[PDB]
This record gives structure tokens, C-alpha cells and sequence, in this order.
């Protein structure tokens, strides 16, 4: 078998992105922002605390005939932003773009913090990292892909992000026409539940490569390029005016100012961020003072290729026994 879905900006800042996924019989359609950072399958429901939801589409497990409550379990997480959800479990059909897993573990939010609250675009999150980082208790729950991917076609999917435009997530194939020129694999880890990586070194617009190696993770849950505090200062040297604030959090930019691009390396291969994506609007309403989407990694403990990184490139998450990550432009 194979799915392929399509999944589209949030807001015009690529804050992040929502596919459809339909859950339960019938049919019950919720946006879910899948991330390849982490390994919950969790949605807003008929459970969520009232206060906490504001506009999201919710699921009703008592209104699909094939849920059924997962017995004595329960789910709690904490992502890298400090924001976090919590509840219970069901078992449930599952389909993205037309590939279904039945029997899927389904973790119904009880309670979820202010910053899911006030996003009304994200119905929840379908994880798509390893699933040794699930958080349901007693008994540790598989993700989708993980679910899926003994019927799929190859045990793959690839991530095909839009830059301010729709993208799409494939499940068990390849889409040859989706991408120019060859896709370079390089070796992963998973030791950390991660799509863990290492990239060869950077440049900096039209700057020579520095080969360096980076290691970090490919995240599709994460808006941005979070990497090494010299790495960063390197790129935004190149911007006149620009600054690291520590009271904006990050650096910043006069909104005025034209961006270089930024080139990873994945192997002898190069994939290239322009500019423009490296811009994340002004850091307030009428602001101008723009904030930047290269960051430092420092306070976190990771380097992140985020979703500037990733949106640059055609994405392989190759599942294989050994897995493997592929890049290639586009
Ligand atoms: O948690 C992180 C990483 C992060 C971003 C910004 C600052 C520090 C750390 N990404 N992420 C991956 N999945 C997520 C789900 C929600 C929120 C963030 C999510």
C-alpha cells in the first residue's frame, strides 16, 4: 500500500503544517501537524478540558463505532518549547491519504497547555519519530508509520514541504518527479529516538563551505533552523543590523535588509535555503525588527533542521531495518 496526503502552511509565516486525517467510523476528518520530533499520535477530543479548546475540530471516540478505550492508559508529554498534553488512549482507524492502520493508538487529550489552546489551525500532532519515545503508560504505544509500514510498498515516507505553499507527506513510495537531481542518504541514529543526522558544514550566501560536521535531527515539529552558536553568528554577521536579543529571544533583523541563503551539507551533496525563507516577519504587529529563522541551539541541547531546513529539500525518512535519511533539492 501507499498514502499520500497533502499538507498546508498554517499562517503566512510557515509557522507550521496541517494535513488531514481521518480518524474513526465514520470518518471523523481532524488537521494534525505531524512530527517527525516526536512519537504521539494525540488529538484535541470530546475529553479536552472546555477552557482549553477554542476552535479546534475535536474527536468523539463515542461516536465512532470501531474506538475502543485502551484499558488503564494514559499519555503525557513535553516538547522542547515547554508546551505539553495529557489523557487518556483509544484504538481507532486511522487513514492519511488514503493508506489506513487500523487498530492505531489514539491519545485523546484530557488537558493540553496555553499554547495548543490558542492555536486554533492544530487539531494535534501525529508523531512520526521512533516509537521507543511514545509516551503511553504502562505499555509503550507504535506510531503510525510504524503501524503501517509492513503493508507499504517500501517502508519509507518523504517529506515535501512548501515554502508560503501547500506540500505533501508520502507514505511507502518515492515520487521521482518531486525532486531534482539524485537524493544523497546519509546514516542515522536512533539512539535518541531521533531521526538523528550529521551534516557535513555550511555556507553562508555565497561564502566558501566550511566542512564541519553537524550533528542534529531532522524535525518536522520544529519552525526553524536551531544550530551551533558559531554557526549562527557566521550567518547573521552577514546581515547589517542584525542582533541577538535577548529580550525577543533570538536573533533579529532589520525588516528592510535582503537575507543570504544558507547551504547544508548532507554528504559530498549541498542543499540550499534562500534567503527569503530565513525570514519570520516582523516581532511584533508594525514592528521593524524582524526575527530570524537561523537560530542558536545553544540553550536546547540538540541542533534542530527544522522545517526552514527541511522545506528546502525533498525528504526521505527511509524505515528500513537500518534506517536512513535522504536530501535532494528541488
Ligand atoms: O519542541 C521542539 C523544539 C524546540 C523549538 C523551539 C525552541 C526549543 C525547542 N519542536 N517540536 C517538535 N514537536 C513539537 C510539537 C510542539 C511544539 C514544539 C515541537
Amino acid at each position: 500500500s501507499t498514502g499520500s496526503a497533502t499538507t498546508t502552511p498554517i499562517d503566512s509565516l510557515d509557522d507550521a503544517y496541517i494535513t488531514p486525517v481521518q480518524i474513526g467510523t465514520p470518518a471523523q476528518t481532524l488537521n494534525l501537524d505531524f512530527d517527525t520530533g516526536s512519537s504521539d499520535l494525540w488529538v484535541f477530543s470530546s475529553e479536552t478540558t472546555a477552557s482549553e479548546v477554542d476552535g479546534q475540530t475535536i474527536y468523539t471516540p463515542s461516536k465512532s463505532t470501531t474506538a475502543k478505550l485502551l484499558s488503564g492508559a494514559t499519555w503525557s508529554i513535553s516538547y522542547g518549547d515547554g508546551s505539553s498534553s495529557s489523557g487518556d488512549v483509544y484504538t481507532d482507524t486511522v487513514s492519511v491519504g488514503g493508506l489506513t492502520v487500523t487498530g492505531q493508538a489514539v491519545e485523546s487529550a484530557k488537558k493540553v497547555s496555553s499554547s495548543f489552546t490558542e492555536d486554533s489551525t492544530i487539531d494535534g500532532l501525529l508523531g512520526l519519530a521512533f516509537s521507543t519515545l511514545n509516551t503511553v503508560s504502562p505499555t509503550q504505544q507504535k506510531t503510525f508509520f510504524d503501524n503501517a509500514k509492513a503493508s507499504l510498498d517500501s517502508p519509507v515516507f518523504t517529506a515535501d514541504l512548501g515554502y508560503h505553499a501547500p506540500g505533501t507527506y508520502n507514505f511507502g513510495f518515492i515520487d521521482t518527479t518531486a525532486y531534482t537531481g539524485s537524493i544523497t542518504y546519509t546514516a542515522v541514529s536512533t539512539k535518541q529516538g531521533f531521526w538523528e543526522w550529521t551534516s557535513t558544514g555550511y555556507a553562508v550566501g555565497s561564502g566558501t563551505f566550511k566542512s564541519t560536521s553537524i550533528d542534529g535531527i531532522a524535525d518536522t515539529g520544529t519552525t526553524l533552523l536551531y544550530l551551533p552558536a558559531t554557526v549562527v553568528s557566521a550567518y547573521w554577521a552577514q546581515v547589517s543590523g542584525a542582533k541577538s536579543s535577548s529580550s525577543v529571544g533570538g536573533y533579529v533583523f532589520p525588516c528592510s535588509a535582503t537575507l543570504p541563503s544558507f547551504t547544508f551539507g548532507v554528504g559530498s551533496a549541498r542543499i540550499v535555503i534562500p534567503g527569503d525563507y530565513i525570514d519570520f516577519g516582523p516581532i511584533s504587529t508594525g514592528s521593524s525588527s524582524c526575527f530570524g529563522g537561523i537560530q542558536s541551539s545553544a540553550g536546547i541541547g540538540i541542533n534542530i533542521f527544522g522545517d526552514v531546513a527541511l522545506k528546502a529539500a525533498f525528504v526521505v525518512f527511509n524505515g528500513a531495518t537500518t534506517p536512513t535519511l535522504g536530501f535532494a533539492s528541488k
